[PDB]
């Protein structure tokens, strides 16, 4: 999986940021977005947007605050099942 | 994946069946359960039940009716992601 590219930002308000990026066409099924305050001792907020988008608007933010933001490209493959276990069952009446 | 084993049923009513099975611990994320009427042509219904569960009750069934019942152990396993694209962006006004 080659990565997403060139993450940029627009619409900088006190409480919101619009993320824009570039990914290869129809490559990723999903986009994982992580963000947290840079100064906050804690763990990130995880978001998920379909592999079709190229922009997203972070909301609920704090004024004048710096946020470390990372975006991953995701692509599933294997879901695997077992061999079926079959039976014929008959109700009552 | 290893397998679910020994499908049996208990508590049979005129409209319900309690399924039960054995499976090794911590292998499956879920179990897929298919059921349909044996004769009458049409679609089967698929349910997922959590992978810690070793029994289930089918409901909304018909009297004196036979059901083809199948159960698969499942894992929605392997994701792969790219290396993160990180950046530091800052809000306005302070």
């Amino acid at each position: 999986l080659p990565a997403p590219k060139n993450l940029v930002v627009s619409e900088v308000t006190e409480d919101s940021l619009r993320l824009s990026w570039t990914a290869p066409d129809a490559a990723f099924d999903s986009f994982l977005i992580q963000y947290q305050e840079s100064e906050k001792v804690g763990e990130a907020i995880n978001l998920t947007v379909p592999g079709s988008e190229r922009s997203y608007d972070l909301t609920g933010l704090k004024p004048g605050t710096e946020y470390t933001v990372s975006i991953y490209g995701v692509f599933p493959y294997q879901y695997t099942m077992s061999n079926p276990l079959s039976a014929e069952f008959t109700t009552g009446g």
